[PDB]
């Protein structure tokens, strides 16, 4: 029987972390140690500061005997919100943060940093608007105020899954813009939104 | 023998707003106590206001038009939403005449009445919304624009539901009424940092 614990904790990372700007997300690390106890973790940029102040996790159940067995792993909930204005470069391949995690057991053994990747995307990547019920108008090239109100309400009614803080605007010819809270957009062409009342 | 025509009181300030139903009353009296009928015209010529209507309830009945209880003729209508408004507001009106007669056939002279009409923004005056706090005064977010619109709407249930409230980058609010006239609420009454 081995006199001392010389083996560091083992960490399982989520494989496909995807976050949308302005929306709360969460993911879990799973950690075990041959001793059954994990003391704490470190999120870093390969040993350097994490540099992501919006990322957080609970230290609940840290450094408790039996908190990290094979049958009952330590489950660390990481969560936060990618800032609304977080820059997305021209190549969306680049809209991600590669970071590292490691963990200590209660015997001074620390694991070697392993990577996880937080991919972040514009809100319109998450949302796909359904077409509204058609609004019938007097002039296709010049909607009235009530007709624009109606169009907005129709687009809203057809899409309850879309954020309430998204703003729906309507042009003179019934073209619909949905601007999500992160200012990314979806467009609905007028021919899918309005029809001439007299012709119909 | 009745030889004297009825007398007619008209409202002094008939003011109608485009697309919105108005109502007013004529009050008519005759010495006999009875008024037979009235006629609305353009100084005797056709009235030419097909959107105007009046009630003929209680016409030509004894005692329908006494000094104490005059004949009260309800007039109502809706000036067309797209009725053109002259640059000179003194011409934004219809000048018409009413005459009335008793059962003896004594007819009054043509009495003038004027229906003034105005854009819907001449009626509506938006109330202050609760202030919306924003991150950047010169560049509102979609969420903040939504909040601004919501607040303006909540403060103004008297403004037509069909009116459209828009919000610019700096929180300036535009209210566009059904007849396409507008009101503006300056940013300073709407947003704060
Ligand atoms: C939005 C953006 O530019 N994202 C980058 C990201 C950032 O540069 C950084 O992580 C935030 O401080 O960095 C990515 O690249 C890393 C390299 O900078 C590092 O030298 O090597 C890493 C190797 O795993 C990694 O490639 C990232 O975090 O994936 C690239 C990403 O587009
Ligand atoms: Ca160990
Ligand atoms: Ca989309
Ligand atoms: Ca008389
Ligand atoms: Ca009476
Ligand atoms: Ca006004
Ligand atoms: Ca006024
Ligand atoms: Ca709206």
């Amino acid at each position: 029987r081995r006199a001392t614990d010389t083996t560091p904790p083992t960490i399982t990372v989520p494989s496909d972390i995807i976050a949308y700007r302005g929306e709360e997300f969460e993911f879990y690390f799973e950690i075990t140690d041959d001793s059954g106890q994990v003391k704490n973790i470190e999120l870093s940029t390969f040993g350097k500061p994490l540099g992501l102040n919006w990322l957080e996790y609970s230290e609940d159940n840290f450094n408790v005997p039996g908190n990290a067995t094979s049958d009952n792993p330590l489950r660390v909930r990481v969560h936060g919100t990618v800032p609304l204005n977080e820059p997305i470069p021209a190549d969306k391949n680049r809209a991600q943060f590669t970071r590292t995690i490691r963990a200590w057991d209660a015997a001074g053994n620390v694991s070697s940093n392993i990577t996880f990747v937080i991919k972040y995307r514009a809100q319109t990547d998450k949302y796909n608007p359904a077409d509204p019920t058609i609004t019938y108008v007097d002039r296709l090239s010049s909607l009235s105020p009530s007709e624009k109100n109606a169009v907005e309400a129709a687009v809203r009614a057809a899409n309850p899954q879309i954020p309430a803080a998204a703003r729906i605007t309507v042009s003179a010819n019934g073209t619909v813009t949905i601007t999500y809270p992160d200012s990314s957009t979806d467009t609905i062409t007028a021919n899918r939104v309005v029809k001439d009342l007299a012709s119909s």
